[PDB]
């Protein structure tokens, strides 16, 4: 065990919850949160059963109240860590059909979200004095696609926040990374502690992988 | 000469009043638009006395009904054949002190705005069967800075929205372009011009200037 | 009315250095035109002069550092050198273990080599003039080497390097240098280097993409 | 032992030995070549009182004749498994001072002998069914300086067949990686032992480290 916390927000899908399964594998206590936070029960009772801790809540990300609440609640349970932000929303419309809702939704759940997301974290680790904000990617956070404007615009968006993060706050002790996804979700939570175990003297910010 | 409108959402700076001196030596009906519309008012004067067409409009960039509306506006008047969207918003706060407000706002004016005249410019070009939307960026388009979340997001965000429009509209005989700027405001109205001015065979989506 | 002025078309043996060439002796310079085989310039150079236009005809093997020097030496004689543009293209495919020391080499002399010693010449001269434009021919494979493009995009990623360097160097110095991404018409392309040309220094592109619709 | 060799070829600098030292450590049979092979006496004394395994050779790199014969020797000891080329060459002289011999020296140091060996490496892996074939890059791989006309032209040379090779040879099941540095050379070879022990379903192209 060590007394620390990993906030995963976006444990929804496989790759969240194989982030949790590895991270609470490793001895710390997961802060996990997904939109339906009673659908994380298989995963904790898995986890649990495995010998490991973790804290389930439900989470709308977009909501930057909420966001704030969970990143402080796991820091006030032990130190705040490691926080992975994993919110996807891969969606396609023409531009035509791209409507001023779908367009608004996306930038607040994948991009604006991440902003909150790394913003808090960075506030409680750095009166830690150290700590990791890792943002999933997309090949949409590189290039832009026909039909990709609304979800292209959100992760290039994110892809800039997670960039002028790190260019601030690498220098203060603060890892942040942006790893792009192109899989086990196994293979997407050995590289997020790939990431995590690099140490200071050899630090990456970008890092893609592709399934072969 | 010349039948046809040419939109500038950003007429208010040096770069937009030389834009819209620009296109309307060439003839076309410039359609411009600031938040303050009646300070318009010495461009309008210059350009009338140069024998050139203006309507000088008020446009809040960020809301769009008046977008729709201002863009409407200008095809109804003359065939809508360039739109140039200019939006600012070059702001610097480390990542503590950038406010909910601030990134929202940013993102509102720099990127949001630049999708909602960029869809409509297309439903309207579109009915023509032809049209050029060109894109005003930046450094902070390509990479974020210590201090640079909420614009680069925005400006990032907009290169997506540019890229993706591009990948659909070229083929279709929009020439979607993105300008990104380190002048002259005036050699940045002829940056716009060499690409208005390229064939169909030798359409460059993305180009870069700088002084020396 | 004649420029007084030269531009160096290395490479004018497609039809894109062919247009380049009719393109800018159609705007009033000297084009010294080079190939490996001279003689078959010999239909460019009767439909440039006849409509009004001055170009000498060379045979030039690019690969080779003495005859491009001399190339360029003997165009600034001529009249000041004023614009090279460097159009070796050299488009092959093979497999990783198919790829050979000669096919490796050879690409890289072509389509690297003879660019970094025609760039380095005419920056040579050019400088003495206190202006001029470098403008190089990329491709895709200058952005990303794909399966069976190595020998290709390694030449072609060692010319965009070579290109960004001069600029750094010279830009600030009055010389554009540029590279040009292509993948026509071939009056497309020329038209492409006539608006590089054509940028005051205050608003200079060091790379632009092209493609048709 | 792994009953397997790594070739480290550039094993004559710092980050060259580090790498030496640690595929040595993790029970490889690593084959070191540098230009004096009689230099590397002190490294493989070194390594095998630690009880590490190691064969020593004189190599010049731009001879491609005693690149691929440094390889089939390695091939011949124990299957070729990882192949690491490390041969720089950072030098700095203005466009005019940067002479043939220079140009030429810089091409087949860092890029030439980065081709032979890569496709030699697989040539030999290939008939084994794996391996990884990793280069290091430098910032000179991806952007040219002022004065860096040789070296940078060699290091994107390097970093193109770096590309097409991974391409080709990921589907073949070889791991091609291409990592940029730029810091202690243990930090170097700390992150080609990670690139190393990715799986397949998660393997990395490139990656850039840097010291913080």
């Amino acid at each position: 065990p060590r007394n620390a916390t990993v906030a995963v927000i976006g444990a929804g899908d496989y790759i969240g919850a194989e982030i949790a399964k590895k991270f609470a594998a490793e001895g710390f206590t997961v802060f996990a949160g997904r939109r339906n936070g009673e659908k994380l029960a298989p995963l904790v009772a898995e986890i649990e059963a495995a010998g490991g801790r973790i804290v389930a809540r439900s989470l709308d990300a977009r909501n930057e109240d909420e966001v704030t609440a969970f990143l402080n609640a796991a820091d006030a349970h032990a130190p705040l860590e490691v926080t992975i932000f994993n919110v996807g929303a891969n969606v396609n419309f023409p531009i035509l059909e791209t409507t001023d809702r779908v367009f608004r939704k996306v930038w607040e759940m994948a991009c604006w979200a991440g902003f909150v997301s790394g913003r808090e974290s960075a506030r409680l680790m750095l009166a830690h004095g150290q700590g990791k904000i890792f943002f999933t990617g997309a090949t949409a956070s590189l290039r832009g696609g026909s039909g990709f404007a609304a979800f292209a615009s959100a992760k290039f968006g994110l892809r800039a926040v997670a960039q002028s993060m790190a260019r601030e706050l690498m220098p203060k002790n603060i890892h942040v990374a942006h790893l792009i996804i192109d899989m086990p979700p196994a293979a997407v939570a050995g590289a997020y502690w790939q990431l995590y175990q690099q140490p200071k003297s050899a630090w990456t910010f970008e890092m893609e992988i592709r399934p072969y």
